[PDB]
């Protein structure tokens, strides 16, 4: 295929899915190559730790390992991967490498890339009174149960809510006050991080949700956003699929990406890369019917993607940097 896979060092769950989902956004790749890690002690640096296994998935032949890159960012606990979610640790990552790029060349690399702007309101049914505020976010949370597909849940996440009874809003010199609550988006970023909801609380213990859920290749969402662009609709590219399997802890965990956007789709499960179909990345994992289906998707705008998707080279990676690694191997080997 040539791609390489990631090494199976204990229940990291989503984590390896995550870090080819990051390598293949060849744009955070080239600005990662670039951040200023000489000084960095390497048994506590983060940065350094993506550098590596940045450069690794690039060039190596045999499958990744991780364990420098856990240690640096602290979850080595048996349980640790399993106390979060993807989201969480995607902003340990990205916070680490964004804090890294301040007073750099590539700082804002991160909020290029991830960061959206929407807006959440406020508006008094009985009285002249709208609050607004500006949110940034790297990621959306999707609800699934009882929504068919992508489009019910953009719909479902900018329905108006109503405050009124015991929970009616406090508008200050106007007391409590029904009103409604609500967002907007105001800003999609370039690289759309959706999470699917499908890991719930019943009625009392923590229950997967294998509802079918349909999302498409395509992905068109101009019509949620305040105010649109004729030049720039908002028409997203699906890059990632990351896909769990079982109803329970002892499920596996695997991705699916076109990493080109070309369509051209392999099913990274560990240190295994296969060439897979269209149908396997998206429709089988809609859910429905067995338990294996997708709990988060990457999507790229059609008119970023080719400079998300840009060609790495070699000749991207700093000398200094490949000096260091490769020393690091020649430590390795003796
Ligand atoms: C409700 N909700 N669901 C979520 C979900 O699924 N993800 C994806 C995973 O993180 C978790 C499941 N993993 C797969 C898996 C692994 C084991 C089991 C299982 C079931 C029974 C026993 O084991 C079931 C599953 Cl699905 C893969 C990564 C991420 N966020 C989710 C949220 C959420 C909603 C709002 C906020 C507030 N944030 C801002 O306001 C924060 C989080």
């Amino acid at each position: 295929t040539g791609y390489v896979g990631l090494k199976n060092q204990g229940a990291t769950c989503y984590m390896n899915s995550l870090l080819q989902t990051l390598f293949f956004t060849n744009q955070l790749r080239k600005a990662v190559y670039m951040m200023p890690t000489e000084g960095d002690d390497s048994s506590k640096s983060v940065p350094l730790a993506l550098q590596r296994v940045f450069y690794e998935l690039q060039h190596s032949d045999k499958p990744v390992g991780t364990k420098k890159l856990t240690k640096s960012f602290g979850w080595e606990t048996l349980d640790s991967f399993m106390q979060h979610d993807v989201q969480e640790l995607c902003r340990v990552l990205l916070d680490n490498v964004e804090n890294k790029m301040k007073g750099t060349c590539v700082e804002g690399t991160i909020p290029k890339l991830f960061r959206g702007k929407m807006v959440s309101y406020i508006q008094c049914k009985e009285v002249d009174y709208r609050s607004d505020r500006r949110e940034d976010y790297y990621d959306i949370q999707l609800s699934i149960k009882g929504k068919k597909n992508i489009f019910e849940s953009f719909v479902d996440y900018v329905a108006v809510e109503q405050l009124d009874g015991d929970n009616k809003y406090d508008a200050g010199e106007h007391g409590l006050q029904e009103a409604e609550k609500g967002v907007k988006f105001l800003t999609l970023p370039p690289v759309l991080h959706l999470q699917l909801m499908r890991f719930h609380y019943d009625p009392d213990q923590n229950i997967k949700i294998n509802d079918r859920f349909e999302f498409p290749e395509q992905l068109p969402l101009d019509e949620f956003l305040q105010k649109t662009d004729p030049k720039d609709p908002a028409n997203y590219i699906l890059h990632a699929v990351l896909v769990h399997s079982g109803d329970n802890h002892g499920g596996h965990y695997v991705v699916y990406l076109n990493p080109k956007g070309d369509g051209k789709w392999c099913k990274f499960d560990d240190d295994v890369v296969s060439r897979c179909t269209k149908e396997e990345a998206i429709e089988h994992n809609y859910g429905g019917h067995h338990c294996t289906n997708a709990y988060m998707l990457v999507y790229i705008r059609e008119s970023k993607l080719s400079e998300v998707l840009q060609a790495v080279t070699d000749h991207d990676i700093p000398q200094q940097l490949v000096e260091r690694l490769q020393e690091e191997k020649r430590i390795e080997a003796q």
